[PDB]
């Protein structure tokens, strides 16, 4: 015999487990308690044994019997039967070949454990800015304690000491209580609390009397698993959930963004490629917002496990893992808030706020792995020139020795011990890195910042290596690694990413401060704008302990997070404008950068679960959120993946384009050129290059909505929910979003598809690339060539642009970050609508522009606050009559060219249906005035068309053109109209032409029937209106134009208009 080993938890791995552990791992009452052991060499005359105590009592030694062989090694199972709750038991695990040198295991301890659960509230005690509820427990002897709080007036804190010997923390003192002897009730002004004392069951309302969310019927719902006198090891709660409720968040999630159904693990974890299908994710957060009004949030680190509607149909609950401690209380949180956005900002209020990051995070990221030498970035960047892609964000992975990590692949210099810092002139740069410097400098020059790959782990494959074994050397000896528990470093296990890697402990700041002062000259010197922090997910094994004092199970989920966040503060103190881009972490992830997607493969659905991935994080408080566009690895995306890809890339809160090949032969960039060459297809290039151009033009109002994340909570792309959380249409939506406040956007993300439906809530949606208006309130299907990305704005919305003189979306703006070409702000009038635009470039004043919509006079009037730059307002209406700055009229250009070269002035862009107008800066509101407008036209070309088409061959039309002739049975044009200002009679302008003679059409409005006189016009390039009265109702009116039997003659349909 060369040995034997048993090792109760293993690495403590949430999804498998060693060959050599103790089944259950921490065993309950009833429990049938199996050691598997294993001995080595393969052998006869083995013998394999256990020497135990129960609760101080030594016991008759168990005999373990085989179980099978495996390599080099036999395997065996001793049985040591169930045991009752309060049971300690001791062992050590031996192994011998006959009778010779025993080898063992040990000693090992555990206690058995069993639920105890409150039962009565047996007395209240209100403390002012705290209340204690005095329980009785089920079972056991300990005098239980639940504490209430409020964080805010909104937001209930419940804090549980199973022993009573801790007490909760302080709130807010607006509280009322009316308490009786079967029930107690605590109110604010936002909540009322309703508690049965016997048993003790708890519900959750609104001010108003609204049910939340409300612990399971059967009572007996709060509880921790304990032997009674030595451990604590789970907690849990039990709550009812009707059939209808639908539960968001939970960090990152790839598989679905409802976990109805779904028990949901808060573990990080690296899953390469198949997170959706092992319902694995590297960003994991015990937080959830339903669509009945509130979030949850369990305060701590430890691994969860949400069972939401899993086991039992109409119960959610939460098991919560301690670490034995009979000290931790359980913390948790129920927040309601004004809306579902409300419930985020309150959720950040307890776990920090999104840091706003410079607006060059918002641009274009390039980033491919096989980019390993400066050759390969001057072409990055000369292919990015010479194809029209004016990128801000540049990323290096394959940059350094591969070794240390902090050093420039090919440099040579003097090794250094103690871990002290090298700067940038101690190396001898070479080979593939003869100037990094230079390099960083050319990168500025292009417009953009760099960031650089690291890790969060001392490599140790075993190679000898001088400056890493020197590091290394040092890291043990100044205890800068974490430790396994027995006094040596932590490394991570073997078969793991990095596996035998050490673990820089970022629960200690002077390990920190070492680590970080190995990167600083990268900063200092080389003038890098960030790290992209990869990893995190490696912190295993039960015993692993670190400098704060916790240990493994405790600190796994939030280790990535301490990591990511030390690096980013980190490299701010030195570069204002740094920015982290990461993927691992736990609550308070948001505090430091970007967080990406991870591994995924170029297919559509990874695509789909990409866009969950995003999704979910959103809901999560993770706005800064990006994915490798179409995918980093597998197959070559398809023309038809990188377009659709692209389209909803250019709509996220992050863009950026990457791949995992290190030296492939061909290229597997995911850059647009390169998507050119390897597809063969051509078009990809202006069609990503007109996604890159409108997101820079939304530029404006995409840094707006990341000031507004920051602030208030508001992630910048939502699941749809977010913002009608009544709407039961809206509840499991994947395949679309909010974008900022009042965009909504519907990409495709299935393979082939061209008819798109996408689900319109209440109101008014304008398509923002031709302003054709959709009512509200149904599914429509919109047509989406491989080119087209539907995106609607919302009524009254306020969109801030940068545009260039040619005032179209998707024209090449650049990439300037310090100044505007032409600002621009575009305007849906509808009733009064105000916004709030984040003017970074001008000291970051905020500019509070109101629009107020009043087409029943003729009129929409717009307060432009002082501005530091000239403006252009782009209002949808009909042409104005004239239009007044102060009261005084501007003048009105005739041409685009002439707009643009005058000081202030009016202009109506025909096709869009937008009336221009300029003003200069100055130093005081200025009032704009548009008189003798109404609703944009509804055109005709837009509508829904049977058995007729369209043409644009007689100039004057509004909208793209007119519909043709329309003068035969069955051909129909019908409309979706809204009712301007609610139920009422209106005015229904039609505008046609009629070149040979009068002509009539049947018109029906919400089934009701008249016949129109169109009579005769000049010609076919002679344009007319007709005024026809109608009746309108609230919501979508069906307005219906036929060609029936007793109708007339062929006309020309160019568009209606509604009016007074
Ligand atoms: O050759 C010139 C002529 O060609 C097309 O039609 C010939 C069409 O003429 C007479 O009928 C038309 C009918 O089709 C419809 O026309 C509307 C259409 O008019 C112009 O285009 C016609 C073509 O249809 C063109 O002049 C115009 O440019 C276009 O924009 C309009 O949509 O309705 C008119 C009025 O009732 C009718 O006169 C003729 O009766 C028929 O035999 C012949 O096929
Ligand atoms: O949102 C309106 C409309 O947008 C697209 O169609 C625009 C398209 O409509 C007609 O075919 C005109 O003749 C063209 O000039 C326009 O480009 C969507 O495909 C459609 O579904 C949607 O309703
Ligand atoms: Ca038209
Ligand atoms: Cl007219
Ligand atoms: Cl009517
Ligand atoms: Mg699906
Ligand atoms: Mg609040
Ligand atoms: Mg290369
Ligand atoms: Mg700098
Ligand atoms: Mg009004």
């Amino acid at each position: 015999m060369d040995g034997e080993y048993h090792s109760p938890y293993g690495d403590d791995d949430l999804y498998t487990v060693q060959p050599t552990e103790r089944s259950p791992r921490d065993p309950k009452a009833g429990e049938d308690v199996i050691l598997n052991i294993t001995t080595w060499p393969i052998e006869n005359g083995q013998d394999v044994w256990v020497e135990w105590t129960k609760n101080g009592v030594a016991q008759e030694n168990v005999t373990a019997a085989y179980d099978y062989n495996s390599g080099n090694n036999t395997y065996w199972k001793a049985d040591l039967g169930k045991f009752e709750k309060g049971d300690e038991i001791t062992y050590t695990t031996k192994g011998s070949t006959n009778g010779g040198t025993a080898y063992e295991s040990g000693p090992f301890t555990f206690y058995v454990t069993d639920w105890e659960y409150v039962q009565d509230v047996t007395s209240v005690v209100d403390n002012g800015d705290s209340i204690t509820l005095n329980m009785t427990a089920t079972a056991g002897d300990f005098s239980p304690k639940l504490y209430l709080s409020f964080e805010d007036l909104d937001t209930l804190r419940m804090e549980l000491s199973p022993t009573g010997k801790e007490t909760g923390h302080a709130g807010k003192s607006g509280y009322t209580v009316e308490d009786t002897a079967e029930k107690v009730t605590v109110t604010t002004e936002d909540l009322s609390i309703e508690i049965q004392k016997s048993p003790y069951r708890m519900e959750v309302h609104q001010a108003d009397g609204t049910l939340l969310t409300s612990e399971y019927t059967t009572a007996n719902s709060l509880g921790w698993l304990t032997d009674g006198k030595n451990v604590i090891n789970q907690y849990q709660n039990n709550f009812m959930t009707p059939s209808d409720e639908a539960f968001y968040g939970f960090g990152e999630r790839y598989d679905t963004i409802n976990q109805r159904g779904k028990d949901v693990e808060t573990y990080v974890y690296n899953e390469y490629q198949d997170q959706a299908q092992t319902e694995r994710t590297y960003l994991a957060v015990p937080f959830f917002v339903s669509a009945n009004k509130y979030g949850m949030y369990v305060n701590s680190d430890f691994h969860s496990q949400f069972q939401m509607a899993s086991k039992v149909e109409d119960k959610y609950s939460f098991v919560l893992d301690n670490d034995g401690d009979m000290t931790n209380m359980l913390d948790y949180y129920v927040i309601s808030g004004k809306d579902q956005n409300d419930i985020v900002n309150n959720y950040t209020d307890i776990t920090g706020k999104t840091t706003l990051l410079p607006k060059w995070a918002f641009g274009l990221w390039m980033s491919a792995n096989e980019w390993d030498r400066e050759s390969d970035v001057s072409s990055a960047l000369s292919n990015a020139k010479a194809n029209d892609i004016p990128a801000t964000g540049f990323v290096l992975e394959q940059w350094s020795d591969e070794e240390t990590y902090y050093i420039w692949n090919n440099a040579t210099y003097t090794a250094k011990k103690n871990g002290e810092a090298f700067s940038y002139d101690d190396f001898t740069f070479n080979g593939k890195w003869t100037d990094p410097k230079g390099m960083v400098d050319s990168v500025h020059d292009a417009g953009m910042n760099i960031v650089l790959w690291q890790v969060p782990v001392l490599k140790d494959d075993g190679t000898v290596y001088e400056q890493r074994d020197n590091d290394e050397e040092y890291m043990i000896s100044q205890g800068y690694s974490a430790d396994d528990g027995t006094g040596a470093p932590y490394r991570v296990p073997a078969s793991q990413w990095f596996g035998n890697g050490i673990l820089l402990d970022f629960t200690n700041k002077d390990a920190v401060d070492w680590w970080t002062s190995q990167r600083e000259y990268l900063l200092t010197e080389v003038g890098i704008d960030g790290f992209k922090t990869d990893g995190g997910e490696m912190v295993w094994g039960r015993d692993t302990t670190f400098s704060n004092g916790e240990k493994g199970q405790e600190m796994r989920n939030r280790y990535p997070t301490d990591y990511v966040s030390s690096y980013f503060d980190f490299a701010k103190s030195i570069n204002p404008e740094a920015v982290s881009f990461s993927r691992s972490g736990t609550s308070g992830a948001q505090k430091s950068g970007i967080y990406w997607s991870g591994d995924q493969t170029s297919t559509f659905d990874s695509f789909q679960a990409s866009l969950k991935a995003g999704l979910s994080a959103s809901t999560s408080g993770v706005s800064y959120w990006a994915w490798d566009m179409a995918g980093f690895t597998g197959d070559y995306p398809t023309a038809e993946l990188y377009k659709r890809a692209t389209a909803m890339a250019a709509f996220a809160p992050i863009m950026q384009f990457h791949s995992e090949k290190s030296d492939p032969s061909p290229s597997e960039e995911r850059s647009p050129w390169n998507a050119v060459a390897r597809t063969g297809d051509e078009t990809i290039l202006p069609t990503f290059q007109k996604y890159l151009y409108t997101r820079m033009n939304l530029l404006p109002y995409i840094y707006t909505a990341a000031k507004d994340t920051a602030d208030n909570g508001k992630s910048m792309m939502r699941q749809m929910a977010m913002d009608y959380p009544e709407d039961v249409n809206a509840r499991d939506l994947d395949e679309q979003y909010m974008f900022g406040d009042d965009l909504l956007v519907a990409p495709i993300v299935q393979e082939g598809q061209t008819e798109k439906e996408v689900y319109l809530p209440e109101g008014e949606w304008v398509d923002i690339w031709n302003g054709g208006v959709h009512p509200g309130g149904e599914t429509i299907s919109y047509y989406a060539d491989v080119d087209t990305l539907p995106v609607f704005a919302k009524a009254g919305a306020i969109i801030p642009m940068n545009m260039t003189d040619g005032y179209q979306l998707g024209q090449n703006v650049g990439n300037d970050l310090k100044s505007y070409d032409n600002l621009t702000f575009r305007v849906y009038p509808s009733g009064d609508s105000e916004y709030s635009f984040y003017d970074d470039v001008n000291g970051g004043e905020m500019r509070d522009i109101s629009v107020s919509e009043d087409f029943a006079n003729e009129k929409v009037s717009v307060d432009l606050p002082a501005m530091a730059d000239e403006t252009t307002m782009q209002v949808f209406s009909t042409e104005p009559t004239s239009v007044t700055i102060d009261g005084a009229d501007v003048a009105k250009a005739d041409t685009l060219d002439a707009f643009n070269e005058a000081t202030t002035g009016y202009y109506y862009d025909t096709v869009q249906n937008l009336t221009y107008v300029k003003a200069a800066a100055k130093d005081a509101k200025q009032a704009i005035v548009l008189n003798g407008v109404n609703h944009a036209p509804y055109e005709a070309e837009f509508g829904h068309l049977t058995n007729v088409t369209t043409a644009s061959d007689h100039a004057g039309y509004t909208g793209t053109g007119f519909v043709a002739g329309f003068d035969a049975e069955k051909e129909a044009v019908e409309f979706d109209i809204d009712a301007v200002d609610g139920a009422s009679d209106y005015t229904m302008e039609v505008r046609y032409s009629a070149g040979v003679e009068d002509a009539t059409r049947t018109v029906y409005i919400n089934g009701k029937k008249q016949q129109i006189t169109l009579p005769k016009t000049a010609n076919w390039d002679t344009w007319n209106t007709v005024e026809v009265p109608v009746t309108l109702q609230a919501g979508n009116n069906q307005v219906v134009f036929d060609f029936e039997a007793d109708d007339t003659a062929g006309i020309n349909f160019d568009h209606v208009v509604i009016k007074k």
